[PDB]
């Protein structure tokens, strides 16, 4: 039955990861993974969580199965996360929440969700996106398409390509917007422009399903659910993918959520019970310890303060290093104005460096970025900034 | 979009724990769920675990990801396990091991890898079976289809049924097996008879799917792998998902594994390639904290004899139950005779009693078991089998 099997392409990424721990170079400079890193180089675990799962080790007395949705209270901080304490959706009951197994596991939820429970057929995600979206997409059986997004020459939201593009989307289309933190270029639409794409979505009749892989990586938890606020105003349906795999440090964990909105609390609550299904024939029930962590972290005033102070230093590193990586630039002869940088938002930031680029700070120099130009600004470091930058002046 | 999804049905397992919650009578049983109880009615940590997860709170440094396939050591443990030390398949290195969230997600894992990469159109599974097994091959585009199992005469695997209904099956066909503890009915197949069904198999062209949900809970943890064994030994290929749920009283952490053997070890690699990208495609990769207890358990001399003794005071407890059961009902005047329920294995029985009556026992008696009659032995203890057996009694 295997015998003739195609191989499963490369895949870069981990291609990329491979090569860089291969690389018995001293100076070698990652910049191509997903993940936070600190002034150090490490992806540490957050005090708050160590000081969750010490509790849960003192606390805990089973494993017994969570239910299909996972901890009721860790859906319950996740939607006023998204949707602001005070949200009217909250309010008359039209969101529900399944915890499931990372952003990613939120993804696919939805996707199986739609793809057997309505008439979609097609999502629509920016060109470029992150590459796993397509692949979830897929599998559950939906068509792809792309919406024109980054601007090449200003390093900028083009915004009058991005409606353009999106009107060729029919009525019942699912139509993919990043939260905050655009996965890889960094840039996202104001609120100005928020609130534009929340009028025509309603014009035109797509379900909006949002990604937030980094919330409170661009300027704060609140501010950075401001767009998703703006059509959650505007819809009475919606899903949102959520991930803690980045504002917690969890990653390895899986922890996620999919939140479903509906006009009214009899229809979300029908509608999950389908979603529900999808999750039962999937991985059945999700994964306790990471989403306790977070709940008990979220419902706790000592911890939560805590962890908003460290996401809080996250995000502060991440914007001295956009202005340290820019500075540092016009100060090693840059044949560029890079300030677009200082613009973007969260840990990615496409260079604008080509391919060939790309290819030659590895070979020659051993700075490793993703193919697409995409850096993580995390990578960089006071340390590892002035030869970063000089190799990047060398290849112009 | 979702105005006229239809509902989810009901749910008896939910709605019967529910019932069982609410039910506001003092000595009201439950023998109605899938979890291991102890003398005293708790599903508790075990001791292993508890230090395994000190040991990890205390060591860990990151929680960045784990690869598709998860942590190398808990895959090297599950294979062992599974095949033995010494096994042949191991040396050739034919076996590869995907960690995944639970049992269930191995059999969905195992699922779309077939239904994506391969003919594989239909399973075909016992009647009875867990009822899970039937959406998880539908939910990735499967056929599921019955064969006979139970002899309701005489509470016994009814052998020659078995192989007749099989001969529907068609070269290239997945044939699901519960590797040890049958759920519902605790019978399973004698090594005799597991040997016979590896000739068939070869014989007949189906793919093995086995599925071990109770590794430990038969007579030992080598012992309850026999039959996988004759089939390892007959066959090119197979597929085991495997759980660690209840033999590590891990349930909620989601700790299972999806085992693909092929032929040889490039073959092996090719497949694993795209059992690698339908797990990316799902939750990406797998949740660290329950598999690292596991793995850190199986790979430490002291933690690993201490965790097997606590399995072994699990299957003892049970065994002790069964025959109290038996003893029991004898001795308050029963009109069937029970003994059957001596030679079956693991958590679950088939008592045998009728709709109607697990009705009655419910309403009348405060006793609740499944539908089917399927009966949690491990719900059973000294202090609630005197009234458990009279409630029975006055019903038959
Ligand atoms: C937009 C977006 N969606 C989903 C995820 C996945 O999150 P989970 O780990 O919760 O499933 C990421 C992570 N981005 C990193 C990891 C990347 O560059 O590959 C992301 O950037
Ligand atoms: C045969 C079988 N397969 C898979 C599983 C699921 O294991 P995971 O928790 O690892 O996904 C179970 C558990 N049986 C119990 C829980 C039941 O009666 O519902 C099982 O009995």
């Amino acid at each position: 039955m295997f015998e003739n099997i195609t191989a499963a392409p490369a895949d870069p990424i981990l291609g990329l990861a491979d090569l860089f721990r291969a690389d018995e170079r001293p100076g070698k400079i990652n910049l191509g993974q997903g993940v936070y890193k600190d002034e150090t180089g490490k992806t540490p675990v957050l005090t708050s969580v160590k000081k969750a799962e010490q509790y849960l080790l003192e606390n805990e007395t089973t494993k017994n199965y969570l239910g299909i949705d996972g901890i009721p209270e860790f859906g319950r901080c996740t939607q006023e996360l998204l949707f602001g304490k005070g949200s009217a959706l909250i309010n008359d009951k039209r969101a529900r929440t399944a915890q499931t197994p990372g952003g990613t596991g939120a993804l696919r939820v939805a996707a199986d969700f739609l793809a057997k429970n309505t008439s979609v057929k097609r999502v629509w995600v920016s060109n470029p996106s992150w590459p796993n979206h397509k692949s979830v997409f897929n599998s559950a059986g939906l068509e792809v398409r792309e919406y024109a997004y980054y601007d090449a020459e200003n390093h900028t939201l083009d915004f009058d390509a991005l409606i353009n593009s999106l009107n060729e989307a029919q009525a019942g289309d699912v139509v993919l917007f990043h939260g905050c933190c655009h996965n890889p270029t960094g840039i996202d639409p104001t609120l100005e422009q928020w609130q534009t794409l929340a009028q025509l979505s309603v014009e035109k009749g797509w379900l909006p399903l949002f990604d937030f892989a980094q919330q409170g990586f661009a300027r704060g938890l609140e501010e950075d659910a401001e767009g998703l606020r703006a059509f959650a105003a505007m819809h009475k349906e919606l899903i949102v993918a959520s991930s803690y795999s980045k504002n917690f440090g969890l990653y390895n964990e899986r922890v996620g959520a999919c939140t479903l909105v509906a006009a009214d609390s009899e229809t979300v609550d029908r509608a999950f019970s389908q979603m529900k299904a999808a999750i039962y024939a999937n991985y059945s029930n999700p994964p306790a310890h990471g989403a306790s962590v977070v709940a008990t972290i979220l419902s706790n005033d000592a911890l939560r303060a805590i962890w908003e102070q460290e996401l809080t230093d996250m995000r502060q590193r991440i914007q001295r290093m956009r202005q340290l990586f820019v500075n540092t630039l016009q100060e090693k002869g840059a044949n560029r104005d890079f300030s677009f940088i200082i613009k973007q938002n969260g840990m990615f930031s496409f260079s604008g460096l080509t391919k060939e680029q790309v290819l030659r700070l590895r070979e020659e120099f051993g700075v490793y970025a993703v193919a697409s130009g995409r850096v993580n600004v995390a990578g960089m470091t006071p340390d590892n900034m002035a030869p970063l930058c000089e190799a990047i002046v060398a290849v112009l």
